[PDB]
């Protein structure tokens, strides 16, 4: 009878083991979700990326090309991938209604900060992680930036950098802690990550 639509553009900066799952969740959403999905990440599928290889990605393929490839010629929503790391130099790649940061490799916070500022300057809501380490059970929680635990390293850095109205998700277990990165945890983070993206997407109206 009365039929509803995808709206908005969502950028996912980072498309590794968590970013990929967020992409998958979003691509499967029906009667809503974003109309446009942008995935940005500079890295290739290697042997260790089982989650990609089980879906049939080849070693050597950029993660964002594999993901783009799943939106085959008849697919109704747009997925475009960009196989580049975000730097101070290519912030022109950051725009949309929601921007979601799920990156890892060294210290990611400076470039993240630059991402959240540039994106909120172009009126996008912003979201990212605060620790996705865990062995399986630990809780999945959500918080705004200015209510975040100040001992939490991410929240600390972003609050000191003067960031406001920024949504964070995580177990709160970190690089520092003993816990590794487990798939059930990345699934639950991803499920929650997606839901918070959707709230913020509705906010674009
Ligand atoms: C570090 C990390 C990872 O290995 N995997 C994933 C998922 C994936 O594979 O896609 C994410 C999201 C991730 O990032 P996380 O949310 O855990 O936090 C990243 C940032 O958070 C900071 N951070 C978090 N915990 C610590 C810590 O315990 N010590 C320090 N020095 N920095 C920390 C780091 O500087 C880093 O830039
Ligand atoms: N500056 C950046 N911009 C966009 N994506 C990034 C950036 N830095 C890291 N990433 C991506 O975030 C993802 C992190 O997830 P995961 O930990 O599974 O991957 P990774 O193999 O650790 O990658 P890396 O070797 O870059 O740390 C990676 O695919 C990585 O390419």
């Amino acid at each position: 009878e009365g039929k509803k639509v995808p709206h908005g553009e969502v950028t996912l900066v980072g498309a590794g083991r968590l970013g990929f799952r967020t992409a998958l969740n979003l691509m499967q959403i029906h009667r809503g979700g974003p109309e446009r999905i942008k995935v940005i990440d500079g890295q290739k599928v290697s042997a260790d990326d089982l989650i990609f290889r089980l879906m049939g990605a080849k070693i050597g393929e950029y993660k964002v090309k594999f993901i783009e490839s799943l939106a085959c010629d008849g697919f109704s929503r747009t997925v475009q991938g960009i196989p580049e790391y975000i730097t101070g130099d290519n912030l022109r790649l950051i725009g949309g209604d929601v921007v979601c940061v799920e990156i890892a490799g060294g210290d990611t916070l400076p470039i993240t900060t630059e991402i959240i500022r540039y994106a909120q300057e172009r009126g996008a809501a912003t979201i990212s992680t605060m620790g996705v380490f865990g062995i399986g059970e630990e809780d999945v929680s959500v918080v705004d930036i200015d209510e975040a635990d100040p001992e939490n390293p991410i929240a600390a850095y972003l609050q000191a950098e003067g960031i406001h109205e920024h949504v964070l998700v995580g177990t709160g277990k970190l690089i520092r802690d003993w816990e590794p990165v487990t798939p059930h945890v990345l699934d639950r983070v991803s499920e929650v990550m997606t839901a918070e993206i959707l709230k913020l997407l509705r906010g674009a109206q």
